[PDB]
């Protein structure tokens, strides 16, 4: 009745972590990305699974589903997640030798602000509601169009072991007083790390010729893979805040983005701004 085209070529490996590998992969010409799981983090690929098998989420701002397959081996079973591929890589990758314009920067934070606008509203009828739990600049995609995508849903929650990134945790997070049985409080981490990712992108927005250099948020008051203890001093004890710089005040765009930035971090999480809040605020800036 029908041939079943299952063969993948696996052509570079273009990721290499604890959580596996990414491949750059080709399956009937079409690029697609090829994700393989530690047994480290079967869970992340389950929880993903777990997810799309609930609601085939399908936004412009959210890395594309193609498939998830679990293959036994010998002694062990073999879990890939594919998706689309995104050639330019993630918005860690692409900020570290790239500057922005206003235009690029704004197209840039308004799309991942759509997107998780996507994730975070439950459509009736639709989709449950959906945190994320792990947005950070290595968990968008920069595509072609100039728009990103937000990848990654293996810690993602539905409503209607694994745990965050300790650089982007929401004091919250660090000080163990999130309300864990309460849906919006985990809105609200996505939103503090929004913000974060936020202040990473506006700084490699040009303005009156200068630039900052990318660096990671807290880059100056953490070490390189910081403790939860180190986090928890800077962000819960000492209240810190990434630092804006003087020359985004001569800009206003970076005035604008400066403002919206401080009210994804208050340390009151039902006093951040929503996703929905935030896409209405980047229209009406420029
Ligand atoms: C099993 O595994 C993989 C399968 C595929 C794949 C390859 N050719 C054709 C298909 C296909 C899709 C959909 C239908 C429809 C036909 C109409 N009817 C009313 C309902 C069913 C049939 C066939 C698939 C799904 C790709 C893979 O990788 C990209 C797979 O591995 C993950
Ligand atoms: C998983 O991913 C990809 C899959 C395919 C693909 C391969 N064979 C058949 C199909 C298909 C045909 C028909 C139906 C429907 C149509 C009508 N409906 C009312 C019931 C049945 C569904 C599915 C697809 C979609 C192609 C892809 O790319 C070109 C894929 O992406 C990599
Ligand atoms: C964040 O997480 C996931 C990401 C992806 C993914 C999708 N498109 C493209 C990529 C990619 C391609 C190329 C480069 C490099 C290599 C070539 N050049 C020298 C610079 C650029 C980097 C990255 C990835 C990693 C897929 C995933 O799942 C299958 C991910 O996990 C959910």
């Amino acid at each position: 009745q029908r041939t079943v085209a299952r063969d993948i070529t696996l052509l570079e490996c273009v990721g290499k972590g604890r959580y596996g590998e990414v491949w750059r992969g080709s399956w009937q010409g079409e690029n697609v990305a090829v994700k393989i799981f530690s047994s480290r983090d079967e869970k992340s690929w389950f929880r993903e699974t777990e997810l799309y098998n609930t609601v085939m989420l399908r936004h412009e701002n959210i890395l594309g589903f193609i498939a998830s397959d679990m293959t036994s081996r010998h002694s062990s079973t073999q879990l890939w997640l594919i998706t689309h591929y995104h050639e330019m890589g993630s918005l860690y990758d692409y900020l570290q030798l790239t500057t922005l314009d206003t235009v690029s920067c704004l197209r840039i934070v308004l799309s991942i602000a759509s997107g998780l606008a996507h994730l975070h509203i439950e459509i009736f009828g639709g989709k449950p509601a959906i945190a994320h739990r792990d947005l950070k600049s290595k968990n968008i995609l920069v595509k072609k169009n100039g728009q990103c995508c937000i990848a990654d849903l293996g810690l993602a929650v539905m409503h209607s072991p694994r745990v965050g990134t300790k650089r982007y945790m929401a004091p919250e997070v660090l000080d163990e007083t999130i309300q864990v049985d309460c849906f919006d409080s985990y809105k609200r981490v996505d939103i503090w790390a929004f913000g974060l990712v936020l202040w990473e992108v506006a700084r490699r927005m040009v303005s009156n010729g200068i630039v900052e250099d990318y660096k990671p948020p807290f880059y100056d008051v953490v070490p390189n893979d910081p403790s939860f203890e180190d986090m928890r001093k800077v962000v819960c004890v000492d209240q810190q805040r990434p630092n804006i710089p003087n020359r985004w005040f001569s800009d206003p765009t970076l005035t604008s983005l400066a403002k919206l930035m401080k009210e994804c971090w208050y340390q009151n999480p039902s006093a951040r701004l929503t996703a929905l809040r935030i896409k209405k605020t980047l229209t009406k800036i420029d």
